Formats: C-alpha cells, sequence, structure tokens
C-alpha cells in the first residue's frame, strides 16, 4: 500500500501541474499567433504601398515626357 | 482493502499514460513555439525591408517632383 | 580584364558560400536565444503563481487569526 | 564570355553587399534581443527574492503562534 499511495499522490500532483501548464500555454499560443497575425497585416499593408508607389513613379515619369 | 489497492494500481497506470502524453505534448509544443517565433523574426525582417523599399521609392518621387 | 574577373568571380563565389553558412549559423543563434527568453517567460509565470500561493497562505493565516482575536 | 563574367561579377558583388548589410542589421537585432533577455532575467531575480521573502514571513508568522 505505502509505495502505491505515495506514487498515486505523486502522479496526481504531476498531472495537476501539466494541466495548469497546458492552459497557461493555450494563452501563450493564442498571444503569439495574434502577434504573428499583426505582423502579417503590417507586411500586407506595406506590400500595397510598394505596389502603389512604383505605379505613381511610373505615372510621374510618363507624365514628364 | 484489496479493492482500494486495485483501484490505485488502475489509477496509477492511467496517470503514467497521462504523464507520458503531456510530456509528448510538451516537446511538440516546444517545436511549434520555436517555429512560430522564427516566423515572427522572418516577418519582422520583411517589414524592415519593405519599409526600406517605400522610403527608397518615395525618395525617388521626391527628387523627380522637385527636379521637375 | 578577363582572367582578373575569372579569378575574382571564383573567389566571390567562395565568399558567398561562407556568408550563406554564416546565415544559417545566425539562424541557430537567434533561435536559441528566443527559446531562452520563452524559458524565462514561463519561469516568471511560475514564480508569480508561487508568490500568489504564499500570499494566499499569509492572508488566510492572518484572517484566521483575526477571527481568534 | 567576358560580358557574361562582368554580369556575374556585378551579381556576386551585389550578393555580398546584401549579406554585409544583413550582417550589420543582425548585430543590432541580437543586441536588442540580448537586452530583452536581461530585462526578463531581472524580473526573475526580483520575483525569486519575493518568493524567498514571502516564505520567510509565513514562517515567522506561524512561529508568532
Amino acid at each position: 500500500k505505502q509505495e502505491l499511495v505515495t506514487q498515486n499522490e505523486l502522479l496526481k500532483q504531476q498531472v495537476k501541474i501539466f494541466e495548469e501548464d497546458f492552459q497557461r500555454e493555450r494563452s501563450d499560443r493564442e498571444r503569439m499567433n495574434e502577434e504573428k497575425e499583426e505582423l502579417k497585416k503590417q507586411v500586407e499593408k506595406l506590400q500595397a504601398q510598394v505596389t502603389l508607389t512604383n505605379a505613381q513613379l511610373k505615372t510621374l515619369k510618363e507624365e514628364e515626357k
């Protein structure tokens, strides 16, 4: 009994920590994903600007002729 | 007495399988975190370079418009 | 200047190979430091929870003494 | 062939220029990250002091009974 109860209390506590850690990690995996999503939207906006500015320069050179 | 130990034995094996799965999840969760952090460092580097392209082409606009 | 270019292009081709090897080395170092920061973040959450844990025990003790006063 | 070598030569020199510019950019980013790690170290060190302090206040408070 004595070895069996000790291990039962050990593993129950072990799992108790993993579960807490697992839920803590959901929060961290959620935060990091959104941060990435913010960095993707920043890139997407700049990609539009680069396309526009090149077009404006192309039009302005063409108007110069 | 015998039932209580059988119940523990059974419970202890289920917990050693639960511990095994959480430890597999852990190292799996580490590699994802590593992957997603690197992707952020690539996306930040893109922004640096994309901002550079905007300032480059806006400078070119400035110079033409003033030279005109 | 033809042979000068042939010599230089070979030597630059070697230099680009080293730069490319430096780059993947810089990736590995960046990745090591980023996870070390994530290992430190989780330690902060662990430590804060432990502060919370003891402060609860403090509060309970003090509150339980208030009743017995 | 010499035309082909001069093109090649310009591209390799370009390649090198970008590697040398990425090199120097990375130094700043690593230095930034390395300080951000120091800020997180300092926050661990502060909290470890509080964990030690709270445990010791709990111990003396129980002794006060």
